[PDB]
């Protein structure tokens, strides 16, 4: 019975990403990474205003790595660590519904050796067990996500799911999260921990190999930017959103229903969205069906967001942060609307 997890994400009418932002990897071990990609410093402003539009709740991506001490404590800076709370407790402060992950620490440490599983899973562990302390006193609004797209950066089966050995590692890296958090008790003890597939992909054979564990209070993420030459940018891809290519978010969305939700496990979309390609109607549309597909079985997803909307870069920015204005209203729209 893993209804209590159910409850508590129906609690969210849809979420938002503050891309681009902890997770940055310039100013090495200093606060300044929050900065290093462009963005402003997060303030309660702009969580306030996020929350507003009607996103009640936020993932924050943060990596860790260059803000660790040497192994094997692999200490957070406890500058990173204050400041990462400061940001958690912007939301905190709203009332939201929050995830915090590890980010890019897939540029560093987190590569997926199958033959380094326990340095792998020890250092993850040492990370999880420092942040669950941190955040042992705070309610069951906030969630933990343990990895974000684990996987061999350069590797042929990167982004189709890896290899099975790899699999298999991530599976071990999944438990190594939750048995870190879950032994720091306190409200960690039934937290709602985020487990996710080798790259946090959906295909048939990366789902098929997910164990699941038997602790009752997980729910298992997914990034899905559903059709990938839709929402990026690349030799094939397109910004005309007619509804021919729906077939390909219903199928994929089958094999999670597959998999996970008609076995009655929990399932967020931690990570989608579609680059603007100034085809606003088309996004709009692509939208409806992408997320109506996901509100059939009542799962969430989190939108991502990097500011980033006319500059140069995926062009996966919304909310204008320095002014706290929206980039496109219509597109925003949607997303908020969605039920
Ligand atoms: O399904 C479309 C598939 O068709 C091929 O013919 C095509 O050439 C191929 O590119 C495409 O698969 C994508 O390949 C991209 C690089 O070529 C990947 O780009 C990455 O997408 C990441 C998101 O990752 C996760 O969600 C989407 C899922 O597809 C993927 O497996 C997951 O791991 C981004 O974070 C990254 O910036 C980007 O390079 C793309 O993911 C593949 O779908
Ligand atoms: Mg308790």
């Amino acid at each position: 019975d893993r209804s209590r997890v159910f409850d508590i994400l129906s609690n969210i009418n849809i979420g938002w990403n503050l891309g681009n932002t902890l997770d940055a990897t310039g100013g090495g071990n200093s606060v300044n990474a929050e900065t290093s990609w462009g963005n402003p410093k997060t303030t309660q402003e702009i969580v306030d205003t996020v929350n507003d539009r009607g996103f009640n709740a936020i993932r924050i991506p943060v990596t860790f790595a260059n803000h660790l001490g040497p192994a094997p404590e692999y200490t957070i800076s406890a500058d990173w660590l204050a400041r990462v709370k400061e940001v958690v407790d912007y939301a905190v402060n709203d009332g939201m519904y929050i995830i915090l992950d590890t980010h890019h620490e897939t540029n560093y440490w987190l590569k997926t050796d199958p033959n380094n599983e326990a340095a792998l899973c020890e250092e993850l562990a040492a990370i999880w067990k420092q942040l669950a302390e941190a955040f042992k006193d705070y309610d069951e609004k906030l969630m933990f996500e343990g990895m974000n797209e684990p996987r061999m950066a350069g590797s042929a089966k990167e982004w189709s799911g890896g290899t099975p050995a790899e699999r298999k590692l991530i599976n071990a890296m999944n438990k190594a999260f939750i048995d870190a958090v879950r032994a720091t008790g306190g409200n960690n003890a039934d937290r709602v921990l985020i487990i996710c597939t080798y790259g946090h992909n959906s295909d048939e054979p990366t789902l098929k190999d997910l164990e699941i564990p038997s602790d009752p209070n997980i729910a298992v993420a997914l990034h899905t930017y559903t059709p990938y030459f839709f929402t990026y940018v690349a030799d094939g891809s397109y910004s005309v959103w007619n509804g021919s290519k729906k077939n390909d978010i219903t199928w994929q969305y089958n094999n999670i229903k597959k998999y996970l939700i008609d076995k009655g496990i929990p399932v967020v979309i931690t990570e989608t969205g579609a680059q603007f390609k100034e085809n606003t109607e088309d996004i709009v549309r692509w939208i409806g069906d992408y997320v109506g597909t996901l509100d059939q079985d009542g799962v969430k997803c989190f939108i991502w967001d990097n500011n980033i909307y006319h500059g140069n870069g995926e062009k996966f920015g919304l909310l204008n942060r320095s002014l706290l204005k929206w980039y496109n209203d219509d597109i925003v729209d949607a997303y908020v609307n969605h039920a």
